[PDB]
């Protein structure tokens, strides 16, 4: 099996660590980035585009983009699910042997379809390749995390996925538990009860385990769908549009380039402000040949999202519920996801449980491929 993998493969996000002198490694891609995003692309030329370039291209033609592909992954064309959420996106979806094929227009006039677990597959490869270039040479096999609601379908899709990517899927392994794994919490003695809030870039999932004798069990999922980073993101988005249309007299969202621009610049001072407070947000051609400068504190920017950030305790008082446990029954809180970075998440989620600190110590946007490597070095053997 060589040198295993443990790959989190994410909606918006994916993380691939490994276990090496004696510890685990989270590895950094061809761009310097711990996290890739879940993100392909084509060039005018026919080129594909994987991870931050794919994200990163500017274009006017966002229908030749693929994103959120585990969305659709595992699901039948006719899943309510995927009928609601193809609404959305802005790609060509179409019924292709019972399942939502992927549309798009790869170079020159040339349309192909994906199947959502191929898109996958290219992810997966660029994970791949991300590994190779740090280990020095190829690896063959991984554990790869999924939601711990994914179904049996879903399950084997991400498999496929692998297998399309040249890996060798040995374990899934739910991401809660993976995220439990990092912190050693499987290493415990007697039962206990762990609540895992997890607040990506575009879902947010809560769940509660149990642990007892190293085994886990997922009493209780819930969350939101449809709630995380990005919509955080887009609250900024509207504030800033409003304020240079007041500013100028001018919309810029009759620029996909400009919104493009915007987003990318609000992102990365979002991430700023997680731990300093205030940012500056800089670009130079914004819109019809102006430049644009704002700052924005962090105040503002939980006063703009402060709804969103108190909907989250709503799925965490319905997990309780659904497990027959208080908030004191909750014996470990683990913070996974890169929108717990955000001191008011963290503020709150203390907060709802009477001044309990969360588990410390990982990056929460790393904790599930953490988990996933160590199981993978003990795979390695
Ligand atoms: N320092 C920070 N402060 C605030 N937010 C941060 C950071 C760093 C990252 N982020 C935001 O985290 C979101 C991505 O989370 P993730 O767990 O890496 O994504 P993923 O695993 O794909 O989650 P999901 O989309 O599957 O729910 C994205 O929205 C990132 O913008």
């Amino acid at each position: 099996v060589g040198t295993v993998v443990g790959i989190d493969l994410g909606t918006t996000y994916s993380c691939v660590g490994v276990f090496k002198n004696g510890r685990v490694e989270i590895i950094a891609n061809d761009q310097g980035n711990r996290i890739t995003p879940s993100y392909v692309a084509f060039t005018p030329e026919g080129e594909r585009l994987i991870g931050d370039a794919a994200k990163n291209q500017l274009t006017s033609n966002p229908e030749n983009t693929v994103f959120d592909a585990k969305r659709l992954i595992g699901r039948t064309w006719n899943d309510p699910s995927v009928q609601q959420d193809i609404k959305f996106l802005p790609f060509k979806v179409v019924e292709k042997k019972t399942k939502p094929y992927i549309q798009v227009d790869i170079g020159g006039g040339q349309t192909k379809t994906f199947a959502p677990e191929e898109i996958s597959a290219m992810v997966l490869t660029k994970m791949k390749e991300t590994a190779e270039a740090y280990l020095g040479k190829k690896v063959t096999h991984a554990v790869v995390t999924v939601p711990a609601y994914f179904n049996d379908a879903q399950r084997q899709a991400t498999k496929d996925a692998g297998t399309i990517a040249g890996l060798n899927v040995m374990r899934i392994i739910n991401e809660p538990t993976a995220a439990a794994i990092a912190y050693g919490l499987d290493k415990r003695e007697g039962e206990k009860n762990i609540l895992v809030f997890d607040l990506g870039g575009g879902t947010f999932d809560v769940s509660l385990l149990t642990i007892d004798n190293g085994v886990f069990e997922v009493v209780a999922t819930n969350g939101d769908t449809h709630l995380g980073g990005e919509d955080f993101d887009q609250r900024v988005m509207e504030h800033f549009i409003k304020l240079y249309k007041k500013k100028t007299g001018k919309d810029v969202r009759k620029d996909n380039r400009a919104v493009q621009k915007l987003r990318r610049e609000v992102e990365k001072a979002k991430r700023a402000l997680s731990s300093q407070h205030q940012a500056r947000i800089e670009i130079e051609s914004f819109y019809e040949g102006e430049d644009f400068s704002e700052t924005l504190t962090r105040a503002k920017f939980e006063e703009l999202n402060m709804d969103l950030f108190r909907s989250t305790m709503k799925p965490v008082q319905k997990v309780l519920e659904d497990s027959d446990l208080k908030k004191s029954d909750i014996d470990e809180i683990v913070l996974v996801g890169g929108s717990t970075r955000i001191p008011k998440i963290q503020q709150l989620v203390k907060e709802f449980f009477n001044g309990k600190e969360p588990s410390r110590g990982i990056n929460p946007d790393e904790a599930v491929a953490y988990g996933a490597a160590v199981q993978a070095g003990v795979l390695s053997g």
